[PDB]
């Protein structure tokens, strides 16, 4: 019936400690437009060992426990991308819990939509932080939803290629994969070409849809909408896990996309209109007031409302300023995907969904 929404006071505390305070800023803001009366708060277990090694390796976790400059870490991909800071394990096993009980809702018929606004970590493999993420919740929430769904889609809308959660499940194809992401040679991870379409058992059950920089709404949802359309056809998804990283919103640091969430916001419309079990993921967003703005909207679209556009007063209003509106501008540059590139990308991806049977 009513939305889940995983939230507790301590998980976002943990969360809280790259993105300070974001947990914090997203579920104020939130709450300051009153949608957390309108939603089921869930409050997240911690995720078990054996939880966490569904997919993770015991080795790995074993090495981000004992460090939660060890000459282990950087075969762990812990350092640069991933430091070793104290409490991450708790951390990441915060993360994880949340995404497993969101799925676990929606397994038990709670809810038809379940929201953790903070996972949606899909860079992280079964052996290695990689990208800032230490932990791949969406990959431990989909190992879940598989208790009961024969058919799993994951769609990834943040601006880098989901390889984490895809190389989990290339494999196989109870589980779906589809990344809308930048594609460009030296932008992280590097992966994610339209002829990558996974292996073996797994080969054309991972879609990926290479993007240029500067693509807005309009465009963004031509290309969305054509390939959920040709995937739902394809592969009839009985449950769905979906990460939305804002780092592909106007005014993030990332620079590349020129989104609004009014364009997600139709994506993610599309999607719910399937009427099936939905997990709502969050990602990366590098601009903190831009993401609580967008995954607030977001919100609003899950629950059928229209927020009003005057921010409300909350304890994080001055971030907002100095216009103190929900609605973000794109910028003034130019969009780089060509139109033909587009189609033919489509195209190729048409021909690929022609093999998927069930
Ligand atoms: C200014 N500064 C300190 C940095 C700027 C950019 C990066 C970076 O992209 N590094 C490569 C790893 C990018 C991982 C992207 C994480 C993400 O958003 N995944 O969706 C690093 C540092
Ligand atoms: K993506
Ligand atoms: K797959
Ligand atoms: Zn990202």
């Amino acid at each position: 019936l009513v939305p889940v929404y995983i939230y507790s006071p301590e998980y976002v505390s943990m969360c809280d400690s790259k993105i300070p305070k974001r947990a914090s800023m997203v579920h104020s803001l939130i709450e300051a437009y009153a949608l957390h009366k309108q939603m089921r708060i869930v409050k997240p277990k911690v995720a078990s060992m054996e939880e966490m090694a569904t997919f993770h390796t015991d080795a790995y976790l074993q090495h981000l426990q004992k460090v939660s400059d060890h000459p282990d870490s950087i075969e762990y991909g812990l350092g640069y991308d991933c430091p070793a800071t104290e409490g991450i394990f708790d951390y990441a096993a915060a993360i994880g819990g949340a995404t497993i009980t969101a799925a676990q809702c929606l397994i038990d018929g709670m809810c038809k939509v379940a929201i953790n606004w903070s996972g949606g970590w899909h860079h992280a493999k079964k052996d290695e932080a990689s990208g800032f993420c230490y932990l791949n919740d969406a990959v431990l929430g989909i190992l879940r939803l598989r208790r009961k769904f024969e058919r799993i889609l994951y769609v990834d809308l943040d601006l880098h290629h989901g390889d984490g959660v895809e190389d989990a499940f290339s494999f196989t194809s109870k589980v779906m994969t589809v990344s809308l992401h930048k594609f460009s040679p030296g932008f992280f991870p590097g992966t994610g070409d339209v002829s990558d379409v996974g292996l073996g058992k797994g080969r054309y059950y991972s879609v990926n849809v290479p993007i240029q920089d500067g693509i807005q709404d309009e465009k963004y949802y031509q290309i969305c909408e054509s390939v959920l359309k040709e995937v739902y056809q394809a592969f009839n998804p009985k449950a769905v896990v979906l990460q939305l990283g804002a780092d592909t919103i106007a005014g993030d640091p990332m620079c590349s996309f020129n989104m609004t969430p009014v364009g997600i916001g139709k994506c993610l419309k599309y999607i719910l209109q399937w009427q099936l079990a939905t997990l709502i993921l969050g990602g990366a967003g590098y601009n903190l007031a831009n993401t609580a703005r967008c995954w607030t909207y977001l919100t609003g679209v899950i629950l059928g409302k229209t927020l009003s556009s005057e921010i409300p007063d909350h304890e994080f209003f001055t971030a907002y300023g100095p216009d103190y509106v929900l609605e973000i501008t794109p910028s003034c540059r130019p969009d780089r995907n060509e139109p033909h590139r587009i189609q033919q990308i489509l195209n190729y991806i048409k021909g690929n969904l022609k093999h998927v049977v069930i």
